[PDB]
């Protein structure tokens, strides 16, 4: 029925992506928020008409709530998840889940012993086009998946960043912040375990020395494979091969120089541009759109190739093309579907797919990309 | 200067692709032809005004010539190559080179002991867009190649075929008839040896049980990798992601049912449709075009992504996009460039790149795709 949510961590994912989508979602009410930053917290409390807090602990002591949406920096996810679990609160947590397998185990153990439901965390696998691709595959007519092909060329590395985000050791770069979207989509579309990983990564800019590109072949469990390719250097832009839609569904304008131009001319400190542009009540808090997507994703089955469209899925069949509209979610497009997955779990309609074990599993696939790329070898798991 | 050519084997590659391109090529004169089929041979002799013959041996005994273009069925390539070599004639040979490593060794040994030049055989790597991509890479400004991404979705399996062409054991299917175009392009663009192969193949149609799709990751020798994906089931059509140009440069019209429709309604025997449509003086002998291409090919370097265009190469740089026209060849687009590579070799301007050893090497990479796909393992070579 109606889930009373607290938001924990009010950076970009929290305040600007998820929060408005929650207001607008009919099965969800924002009831409270916390963040370490007194400034942002207070502004957010005024605009949404809710009490706010400096720590999760305090929010849990002072507001009747059913779930927490945890959008704190990843280094805080483990303890935030344990803490919510110990209160019997259900959870949505942003990616990265964690960087650490041990953490991931502590999270699983806490959630399971508490009996709560957890979902992670607005992936692009919540995109209805990806859910639609799954429905088409299970439905059966299209036949078995033989292979998938996903690629996304992007300007990610040249968006405004804090300097810890350009250190893979601290969680930066595309392995932890982008590849999970493809990996989760591949798992979602196929319903198969990833059993082997061959990947190569590059860090083609030494001024920003984290991973910006990757080429990978993922072996799935029935012998099907998925190729996954990602590059973030703001060179090719693959929305050209996806109807010139942006990732978030709104039409895109070519801007190839784009993010790199903005940074070169920038006078001052980039970290500031980051928090002033993507913070709460900054520019991008200003948001007739089509389906969201992540690069292009070509699923080749026995009786068809499948591809995400602005409205649903393009099915290239034996007979020629036809279109399938995207499965209606109850609220907004990705963000809303994340909420639906939890509601469904709490309601006993459907247990969560993207639980803590699925998260750990995606973390392991990321680690296997790092290993395969260091050693040159396909990594079995 | 002017190369006097004999054409040996007058099926589609010989009579309809290469022959007109040779007339039109200024450094080349067709001087004679052979083919086992009295009918086709004679028709061809009338139209090109040349003497014709039932066997290579006879042609070599009766016409002063400098080179042979060998477009016989692949099972005949070995002996055709040995025979020409033993006469001191230079050679262009169509792919497949051979299916057999031993054959490939006999071919190398004959060519080398005779001192003749050999090129194989009109690959899509002779496409000037591919040569242009190479020039850009060697030129250096764009920086090192980190990874390549090539894909082509096609209707190959449902074009009209003789029944031996739907038996991998006899040389059919995409491993020997399509993948070499990508493999050769990858080698040409990068100038690197392929040192490992992870691939999966499918035969998604049991009525036509040869390989129709493949997903592969090719490891190159400096650590760069190339992803290669191919599907031929007439479902998705990737010319959509290449400006709706066909492979051969002429604008394309969507026809997704296309080749499969033609076959389903076909009354009679498919082998007949094959030789009556693609034979000499059939329909497709009827041939203002742009650059040829093979699916799309995205080369991601340190300072740019590169992509083939209808006019040359699209360079997505730090600064934004710019276009480089395709290196002018001396004659027509792919076919002509194949001739230039031999002329250059005979003239002492540049030895051939695509010699018999390069061919064997491509054959080994194809074999490694077959092995990797049977075993699930990356194959080192």
């Amino acid at each position: 029925m109606k889930i009373r949510f607290g938001i924990c961590g009010l950076g970009f994912a929290g305040s600007v992506l998820m929060a408005p989508a929650m207001r607008h979602h009919p099965d969800a009410q924002i009831v409270a928020a916390c963040d370490p930053n007194e400034d942002v917290r207070e502004r957010f409390g005024k605009e949404y008409g809710i009490p706010v807090f400096a720590t999760l602990a305090e929010m849990m002591q002072h507001v009747q709530m059913d779930a927490v949406y945890i959008a704190s920096p990843h280094q805080f996810h483990c303890e935030h998840v344990v803490q919510a679990s110990e209160q019997g609160l259900h959870i949505i947590v942003e990616k990265p889940l964690t960087l650490s397998r041990d953490e991931a185990d502590r999270m699983i153990e806490a959630v399971e012993r508490a009996g709560v439901h957890l979902v992670v965390g607005t992936s692009r696998s919540h995109d209805p086009v990806v859910r639609t691709l799954r429905a088409i595959v299970q439905e059966g007519s299209v036949g078995r998946v033989s292979m998938l092909n996903c690629f996304n060329y992007t300007d990610f590395l040249y968006r405004p960043r804090r300097p810890e985000e350009l250190d893979t050791s601290k969680g930066g770069g595309i392995i932890y912040n982008q590849l999970p979207h493809q990996i989760d989509s591949i798992k979602t579309i196929t319903g198969q375990r990833i059993t082997a990983v061959r990947a190569m990564t590059g860090r083609l800019d030494p001024k920003r020395p984290t991973e910006g590109n990757c080429a990978a072949m993922l072996t799935l469990e029935d012998g099907a494979c998925a190729v996954m390719v990602y590059s973030g250097y703001d060179h090719f832009d693959s929305d050209e091969m996806h109807f010139w839609l942006a990732e978030g569904g709104r039409a895109k304008q070519p801007n190839h120089g784009g993010a790199r131009k903005v940074l070169r001319q920038l006078e001052g400190d980039e970290a500031e541009l980051r928090r002033s542009r993507y913070g709460f009540g900054g520019p991008i808090s200003k948001s007739d759109r089509k389906q969201p997507h992540f690069g292009v994703m070509l699923v080749t089955c026995e009786h068809a190739d499948l591809r995400a469209s602005p409205e649903g899925v393009l099915v290239y069949g034996d007979e020629g093309v036809r279109e399938v509209p995207a499965i209606t979610g109850r609220g907004p497009f990705s963000q809303g579907d994340t909420i639906d997955e939890l509601r469904d779990a709490i309601a006993g309609v459907a247990p969560a797919l993207r639980d803590a074990r699925w998260g750990k599993d995606t973390l392991e696939v990321c680690l296997a990309v790092l290993e395969s790329s260091a050693t040159g070898r396909q990594v079995e798991r």
